[PDB]
């Protein structure tokens, strides 16, 4: 079960590039972010040094879906349960806790993310479809509950946005690193419920809006509201949250053959091209300008995602050998490098649909 999957894409390239490397780089991240400390009896997936160790809830969507790649079930079971000791009123994860188990004061600990809930749902369905539901943990039930919550509280229901949080936001502004058409229509085929492909669509839709203003780039902004247009007070600009975006994006190309995915993630590596792979770096406006010049973990593999599309194959082999060359030191080694190894992951063949077989 898990790595190596030996699955096939049914579009797109299967691999750019392994299974060794990825249980060692498996190996290497449990060891360094994976905690019983501040945990309530349970796992979490710690952030790094530079902001103490706390936990935030896309990390742990990030570790449950690496724990049921590499089939570690116990795991997987733990870090769970220390989610589900943290899902706040509206049944979605508070997004920020502290190193002492604390939900974190002044900065909204209690609200959840959207993509971190999409990534906990998404990996419950791996762990049903990889591990069945009948031990000590029925991921299906979990999944259903989960993707019903996230429903109810995070998609406007008449024009389908993606909201950031369950308690805010929306259409004046939503995070697009945050879009994920594939997990929607696995959630839409997975529970019956097809609204979640009008979810998908719309994402879409507003993709289709920021190319009025990104310049032929393909990049999307960190923040923006449902006209693609700048949310007050919110980054603009292609940073750090959008990052993600050539990532969640591209997979559904590889698994659904959405001929829009690839549409947009050929152009955002297109734009990548212009410098290489060794030019890539951590901050652009959306028409393009840089805007920072480091060059980390938390930039690489996304684009490498995107060149599954297939922009150009060759430039997908160069971007799989970067993303594998760079790994950021350990003092600011959560962010970039849990980033690192799911979309080593997918570019490898080894991130394929839960609903697919396996
Ligand atoms: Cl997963
Ligand atoms: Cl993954
Ligand atoms: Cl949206
Ligand atoms: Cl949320
Ligand atoms: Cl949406
Ligand atoms: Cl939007
Ligand atoms: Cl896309
Ligand atoms: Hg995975
Ligand atoms: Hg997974
Ligand atoms: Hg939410
Ligand atoms: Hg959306
Ligand atoms: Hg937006
Ligand atoms: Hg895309």
């Amino acid at each position: 079960a898990g790595v190596p999957f030996n699955t096939k894409y049914p579009y797109g390239p299967t691999s750019i590039a392994v299974t060794a490397m990825l249980k060692a780089e498996w190996e290497d991240w449990k060891s360094k972010r994976i905690t019983s400390n501040g945990a309530g009896g349970y796992k979490r997936v710690q952030r790094d040094a530079s902001t103490n160790y706390d936990t935030v809830s896309e990390g742990m969507g990030y570790g449950l879906l690496l724990a049921v790649c590499f089939n570690e079930q116990a795991l997987f079971d733990d870090l769970y349960r220390y989610v589900k000791s943290h899902f706040n009123g509206n049944g979605l994860m508070h997004w920020h806790i502290d190193a002492n188990n604390n939900v974190t004061s002044h900065d909204g600990g209690d609200g959840a993310a959207t993509d971190a809930d999409e990534d906990i749902a998404l990996a419950l369905i791996f762990a049903d479809k990889q591990w069945g539901s009948s031990g000590a943990i029925n991921y299906g039930q979990e999944a259903r509950t989960l993707i019903n919550n996230l429903y109810n509280h995070c998609v406007e229901h008449g024009s389908y946005v993606l909201k950031p949080g369950d308690r805010w936001g929306g259409s004046s502004v939503t995070n697009p690193s945050y879009f994920a058409p594939a997990w929607y229509k696995v959630y839409a085929q997975y529970t019956g419920d097809t609204r979640w492909n009008q979810v998908a669509d719309k994402c879409y839709q507003i993709v289709e809006e920021v190319k009025k203003y990104n310049n032929g780039t393909g990049l999307v902004p960190d923040w923006c509201t449902a006209s693609g247009t700048p949310a007050s007070g919110q980054s603009y600009d292609y940073k750090y949250d959008a990052t993600r975006y050539g990532w969640r994006t591209a997979v559904d190309y590889s698994w659904f053959g959405d001929q829009r995915a690839k549409a947009n993630c050929d152009m955002l590596t297109k734009f990548f091209a212009r410098d290489g792979a060794k030019g890539i770096v951590d901050g652009y406006t959306i028409q393009g300008s840089k805007i920072s010049n480091n060059h980390n973990a938390s930039f690489i593999g996304p684009v490498a995602a995107a060149s599954m599309t297939g922009y150009d194959l060759n430039f997908a082999k160069e971007l799989y050998r970067e993303t594998v060359a760079v790994k950021d030191s350990e003092y600011y080694g959560y962010y970039g490098n849990s980033l690192r190894l799911l979309t080593l992951l997918y570019i490898t063949g080894n991130f394929p649909n839960p609903l697919s077989d396996l």
